[PDB]
C-alpha cells in the first residue's frame, strides 16, 4: 500500500538508465525488466514519461547530474 508504485531501488536503477541512453533498444529494455523486477509496458511508459518531462524542464534530476558530470 504505497503512493510510489515503484521501489526507491527500482527507481534508482530507472535514472542510472536513463543517463546512459534515453531510447534503450529492445533487448536493454528486456534486461531492465529482468534486474529491476519490473513488467516491460512500465519500464517502457516509464521512458516515455520521463523523456516527455525531459524536453518539458520538468526533469531537473537530469539536468544537476549534467552540470555536475560533463
Amino acid at each position: 500500500g504505497k503512493i510510489c508504485k515503484k521501489t526507491p531501488e527500482q527507481l534508482h536503477m530507472l535514472k542510472s538508465a536513463f543517463v546512459r541512453t534515453q531510447w534503450p533498444s529492445p533487448e536493454e529494455y528486456d534486461k531492465l525488466a529482468k534486474e529491476s523486477g519490473l513488467a516491460r509496458t512500465d519500464i517502457v511508459s516509464w521512458f516515455g514519461d520521463t523523456r516527455y518531462a525531459w524536453k518539458n524542464g520538468n526533469l531537473k534530476w537530469y539536468y544537476y547530474y549534467q552540470s555536475a558530470n560533463s
